[PDB]
This record gives C-alpha cells, structure tokens and sequence, in this order.
C-alpha cells in the first residue's frame, strides 16, 4: 500500500467521524481505535496535518473550550461546506467502486 | 471548498488502473476505452496522464510492459503488484467495517 491509499481512507474515516458530531483530536484517535478492534492507531500528527487543510479549506470549523482536567481544548466541527465534501467523497468512492464492478463483468463477458 | 480534492482522486486513478490491469494486461488505448465503457462515459482518462502515473508505477515495481504480436505496447501487473493490490484490497474492506461500526456505535448511544 501506498501513502496516497492509506492517506485517502483516513480522510474518508476522519469525515465520517466529524459527521457524527463535534469532536477533538485525541477523542477521534481513541474512537477509530475502538471501531477498528484496536488495530487502527492514527497518529495525532497526521490529524493536525489534515484538520489544518481542511480548515484551510472550509470543510471543518473549530472553537475553543473546556475540557475535564481543567484546561482548554480545540473542538472541530463539519461545516456545511465539509457536509457536501462528504457526500461527494462518498458518492466518488461508489462510482468507483461501480467502474471497477463493470470492469469485471465486461470482462466476464 | 467542497469539491473533491485532487490527491484523493489521484489515488482513485491509481486503484481504477491497477484494477484493469488485475483483470488482464491491456494497452493504453484499450486501458482507456474499457475505462471509458465501465464509468457509462463519465471517466475519459488522458493518455499522458497514464503515462506520469505508469512511470512511477514501473519505477516502484508495481507494473512492467512488453511487446505484443504496429506493436502495440503491453502493460501488465507483476508479481508484486498482485500482492500489494491484495493488500489494499484488504484494507478497502476493513475500512468500510470501520465507518460501519463508528456508524453504529453513534446509533447506541442515541
Ligand atoms: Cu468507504
């Protein structure tokens, strides 16, 4: 596998996480690694990386609050903008998933 | 904004390729018209665009190419090329299971 591959799957899973609701980068950290039967450990570092595009690009929001220990952390939120980025993601990986269907049955054929 | 980013349609391209080329070696012509077929019109791939993604593909081993019987030139996955597309494969499956169960923890806890 390649970055490219594994770096798009960990959009997808980090969109459909942010979907869900509101959320911090430690706590989507520990859910993936829940999901996944404690097999997916993404890094912290790679988040920063995408949350920063991502912001950059108005697909996530984020705002500041309180957290348990006492101190402060960086919510992040799916904009309206980051909904339809989802839907098209998703939509782009089904036709995908179509083409290559088709490949196969035109093959078989 | 909201459009899909080139990088995650970049990796796409690589995973519609290399699935052709699964299915059996192919040509560049017929790479593209099977492409064009099997998307119903939507996807016509550039022929240099092949070329960039192909030369780094031979570059890391994935591919290789020969002569067929004009000869036409012949792309062809190798022999690990097979293995790494079963193990991106495998990881297609494991992330939708994934996104499965994130889905549907957040329907428990409401
Ligand atoms: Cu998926």
């Amino acid at each position: 596998i390649p970055k490219e591959m594994l770096r798009a799957q960990t959009n997808a899973i980090l969109l459909n996480v942010l979907k869900q609701g509101d959320n911090y980068v430690y706590g989507i950290i520990k859910q993936v690694k829940e999901a996944s039967n404690g097999e997916m450990e993404l890094n912290e570092a790679t988040l920063y990386t995408i949350f920063k595009r991502l912001e950059k690009d108005g697909i996530i929001s984020s705002y500041w609050g309180d957290e348990s220990q006492g101190g402060r952390r960086k919510y992040y939120r799916l904009t309206e903008i980051g909904h339809e980025n989802m839907r098209l993601v998703s939509e782009s990986w089904s036709r995908v998933d179509k083409i290559i269907e088709n490949l196969e049955a035109n093959k078989k054929s």
